[PDB]
């Protein structure tokens, strides 16, 4: 308590694998989570999708066509797990906009899924694609729906997108990031397992959508070859499992481990040394090797669960970007607020999977160009806006892990919202420790 056994001398592994090897070797992974409005076929998309993959029963899928996330301490996200022959996936969601915020957080990529039937760009369709780029998503599928109602029309297809597009352009969004998949939840058309029909082919003539995850997938696995023993090993902790040797879940965001190396967790500090690693959806089944982007259960000796909570980050021994702090810079840039920001607001900060309160200190300048801090004074901060801004955290019941998103752009995002609404996203840009 008064001090935990801390280290920065990195351990060796029991049994020292080619970390390059081992990731050409393994099977891409992707984790996605699945947005969109609230009658858009989200859930009998995600059934027909489990069903494909013989997870889902020929009943359970009449049922649900009238949980899901269930038949696949505090619970932060749930996962579901599943494989093709080409490719290992997990969906991510939140239990329970909060939750969205969660479920984007872990996620690699979004599925938006949209309503195809008789456009109109609305409410939290809109949120979520803010949420998603915000919280450092890169890449969409945007699983254009319910195809049947509009029967199959590329004349309506190409519509939608125009509208969408431009603003998921606008917004943050890069045009080769996006894929557009045409597809009927419902026949299962374009999903997986289900072809399209020939009607249909003449027209769209690219991938379906487990086809289209799969070369998501493909596209990470490779960034991924890169990693060396020079890369910090970087972990979400995102569920702590009781011992009566504690369990450890969470995501790699960086680099790699292997059993018998050690991690620092914060803001504890403490350093444990992992010596299994569990992983599949069981985590019975283990690797001797968990790299950037698996979710996994480290099992750690001299490990103080007391000390650890959902949202913690441990990292390399020898890595020392990690901070906690009172007062950070914000990157900030700003959405469309009902009152500007002025220095002492308060707002709820979201960050991964932790949400924290807290006010602006100081308004430092405005962002004119590129990077540069225009020369014109800034008394508030208003709507549609970019400044770098000093934030500061109130009522701080437990200190908060930073990192700044040049150290990492994922971790490095927070969302702020004040009286129900997403007002402004920021990159964390210095830590005033
Ligand atoms: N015509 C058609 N309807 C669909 C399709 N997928 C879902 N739906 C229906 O549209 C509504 C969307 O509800 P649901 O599946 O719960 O989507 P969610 O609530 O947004 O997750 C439900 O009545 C679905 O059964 C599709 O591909 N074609």
């Amino acid at each position: 308590v008064q001090r935990y056994y801390k280290t920065t001398v990195p351990t060796k592994p029991k049994k020292p694998h080619d970390i390059s090897a081992f990731v050409k070797s393994a099977l891409p992974h992707l984790s996605f989570v699945v947005l969109g409005h609230v009658d858009a076929g989200k859930s009998t998309l995600m059934g027909r999708l489990l069903y494909d993959l013989n997870i889902v029963n020929q009943s359970q899928l009449r049922k649900l066509q009238r949980w899901i996330m269930d038949q696949t301490v505090t619970v932060s996200i749930c996962t579901s797990h599943f494989s093709t022959h080409r490719a290992n996936f997990t969906i991510v969601d939140a239990p329970g906009v909060p939750n969205a915020i969660m479920g984007i957080s872990q996620a690699d990529m979004a599925i938006l899924c949209v309503d195809c039937s008789t456009f109109d760009l609305d409410g939290q369709t809109k949120e979520h694609m803010l949420l998603a780029s915000s919280l450092g998503i890169h890449n969409l599928i945007i699983a254009m729906n319910k195809m049947d109602n509009v029967d199959w029309s590329q004349q309506r297809f190409e519509e939608i997108k125009s509208k969408l597009l431009p603003y998921l352009v606008d917004i943050g969004f890069f045009e080769d990031n996006i894929n557009w998949v045409p597809i009927s939840g419902f026949s299962g058309e374009g999903v997986y397992k289900i072809e399209y029909t020939d009607e249909v082919r003449q027209w769209y003539n690219g991938p379906n959508l487990m086809s289209t995850l799969e070369n998501a997938a493909f596209k990470i696995s490779k960034e991924n070859e890169g990693i060396n023993k020079d890369d910090p090993f970087l972990f979400s902790v995102l569920e702590i499992i009781p011992s009566k040797l504690a369990l450890v879940s969470g995501k790699l965001e960086s680099g790699s481990i292997q059993p018998g190396e050690s991690l620092t967790i914060y803001p504890s500090e403490q350093s444990c040394i992992v010596d299994k690693i569990q992983v599949g959806s069981q985590q019975h089944e283990e690797t001797d090797v968990a790299i950037k982007g698996d979710f996994v259960t480290l099992k750690l000796r001299k490990a103080y669960p007391e000390d650890i909570q959902n949202g913690d980050l441990a990292a390399s021994v020898d890595y020392s970007s990690i901070h906690s702090a009172q007062c950070f810079v914000l990157e900030l840039t700003t959405f469309d607020m009902n009152r500007p920001l002025l220095p002492g607001t308060p707002f709820i900060l979201f960050i991964g999977v932790k949400e924290q309160p807290a006010r602006i200190k100081r308004l430092i300048s405005f962002i004119d160009k590129g990077n540069t801090a225009s020369k014109k004074k800034i008394r508030h901060l208003g709507s549609k806006q970019r400044a770098f801004v000093e934030i500061e955290l109130i009522e701080v019941k437990r200190w908060i892990p930073l990192l700044t998103a040049h150290e990492n752009d994922r971790l490095g995002r927070v969302v702020l919202r004040k009286d129900g609404r997403t007002i402004a996203a920021g990159k964390i840009s210095e830590i005033t420790q």
